[PDB]
C-alpha cells in the first residue's frame, strides 16, 4: 500500500511539470541567479513594455495585467486537476464547484514560488516587479499585492519543492466543504488518499523537518484569509473606481 | 497511435467544457422536441392567447417584447460562449485585443449554430426548453419583425440534416472561434496553429462518430458559408429597426459586437 502513495506522488509531480511551465525549481534559479528584466519605477516599467511584450493609468493597467495572468493560471489548474485520480469520474457540477472555489487558493500558493521578500517574477520569469514599486502604486492598488508577499515569505520558509506542492495543490482542489457540492463522499475519499500521499512525501523528502505536514495544513487558514481579503478589495475597487470599465466582451472574459 | 490519442484527449476536453458552459444541450433539446416523455413537455405558443397564458405557465406591443426577450437571450448566449472560449487550449494565452476580436465575429455564427439544436422545421425551444414558439407565429409578426427567424429556420433544417451530436458541435464551435481571417487580427499565425489542431480533432471526431457519413467534414466546413450569410441578413435587419423603431433599445454588449462589423 505504501508504494501506491509514491506512484500517486510521482504521477502528480509528472502532471504538475506538464501543466505549469514556470516551476518553483526554475523560479528559484532565476531569483537566486544560478537573467530577468527588473521593474523598480515608472521609467523601467515603460522600458519593460518596450523590451518585454506582455498582454490609461499605470496602477489600473498593472492590476488588470495581474487579472489576465490569473485567467491563464485558471486554465493551467483546470488541466492539472483532470490528471488527479478520481477527479474526472466526479459529477460535472462538483468538478466545476471544486475548481470555482479552489483556483484563488492555488493561484496564491503557486505565486509564492515566484516571490521573495524583494519582488515577484512576471511573464514566465522574463520580468521581476519589486515589492517596493508595487507598494508605491497610488491607493488602493498600493497594498493590493502586499498581503500575498506577507503570505509568501511565511509559506516559502517551509522550503517546499514542486514534488511537495503537486500533492498539496491536489488536496486544495478536493476540499469537501465547498458550498453547493452534491456528492461530498467521493471528494473527501480522494482528499484522504491525497493527504496520506502528502504526509509520506513530506516524511521521505523532509525527514529532519518535524510536523511539516501539520504546519502545511495550518497554512490553509492563511490562504482563505488572503482570498477573502482579495475578494473584499475587488468590491472596494469595482464600486469606487470608474476608469476600471473595459470593452464589454473583456468584462465578460475577466469576471 | 499517440498523435490520434492527443486529438481524442482534446475532443474529450472540449466536450466536457461544452457540457459545463451550456445548460440546454442538443441531446436535451431533442428529448424535449421528439416529446417521448411526460415530464419534459414544452408549452406551445402559436398565437396571442397562447403567448399571454404562457406568462403564467413559463417564468421569463407584442413583436417588440419577443425581440427584446430574444435580445437578452442572445446576451446570455454570448456569456456562455465566452466561458466556453476560455476553455479552448491556447485561447486565453493570445493577445488580448485578438481575444476580443475572435468573440466579436465568432459569437453570432455560434449562436445560430447552437440555435439549430433548439429548432425543427415547425418551431424553436425558448425559456431553457420550457416553451416552444412555432415558426408560423414568428412569421405572422408585424413587418419587419416577421422575417428575423425565417432564414435561421431555413439554415437549421439543412444543418440539422448533418445529424451532429454535442461532441461534434463542441469541436466545430471551437474551429469557428479560432478563425484567422477576422478583420483587425494582430497575430494571425498563433490562431491558425490552434485552429489547425482543432480541425485535425474535428476530422477524427467526425470519422469515428459518423463513419458511414462520407465527407461530413467537408460538408460541415461548407456550412460556415451559410452562417456568414445569416449574420449579414440579421445586421442589415437591425439597421432598418434602428430607423423605424427609435423608441426601442439594443443591449450594449450586442451594440458593441455589431459596431464596425464587416
Amino acid at each position: 500500500e505504501s508504494a501506491d502513495l509514491r506512484a500517486l506522488a510521482k504521477h502528480l509531480y509528472d502532471s504538475y511539470i506538464k501543466s505549469f511551465p514556470l516551476t518553483k525549481a526554475k523560479a528559484r534559479a532565476i531569483l537566486t541567479g544560478k537573467s530577468p528584466f527588473v521593474i523598480y519605477d515608472m521609467n523601467s516599467l515603460m522600458m519593460g513594455e518596450d523590451k518585454i511584450k506582455f498582454k490609461k493609468e499605470v496602477a489600473i493597467c498593472i492590476f488588470q495585467g495581474c487579472q489576465f495572468r490569473s485567467v491563464e493560471a485558471v486554465q493551467e489548474i483546470t488541466e492539472y486537476a483532470k490528471s488527479i485520480p478520481g477527479f474526472v469520474n466526479l459529477d460535472l457540477n462538483d468538478q466545476v464547484t471544486l475548481l470555482k472555489y479552489g483556483v484563488h487558493e492555488i493561484i496564491y500558493t503557486m505565486l509564492a514560488s515566484l516571490m521573495n521578500k524583494d519582488g515577484v517574477l512576471i511573464s514566465e520569469g522574463q520580468g521581476f516587479m519589486t515589492r517596493e514599486f508595487l507598494k508605491s502604486l497610488r491607493k488602493p492598488f498600493g497594498d493590493f499585492m502586499e498581503p500575498k508577499f506577507e503570505f509568501a515569505v511565511k509559506f516559502n520558509a517551509l522550503e517546499l519543492d514542486d514534488s511537495d506542492l503537486a500533492i498539496f495543490i491536489a488536496v486544495i482542489i478536493l476540499s469537501g466543504d465547498r458550498p453547493g457540492l452534491l456528492n461530498v463522499k467521493p471528494i473527501e475519499d480522494i482528499q484522504d488518499n491525497l493527504l496520506q500521499a502528502l504526509e509520506l512525501q513530506l516524511k521521505l523528502n523532509h525527514p529532519e523537518s518535524s510536523q511539516l505536514f501539520a504546519k502545511l495544513l495550518q497554512k490553509m487558514t492563511d490562504l482563505r484569509q488572503i482570498v477573502t481579503e482579495h475578494v473584499q478589495l475587488l468590491q472596494v475597487i469595482k464600486k469606487t473606481e470608474t476608469d476600471m470599465s473595459l470593452h464589454p466582451l473583456l468584462q465578460e472574459i475577466y469576471k
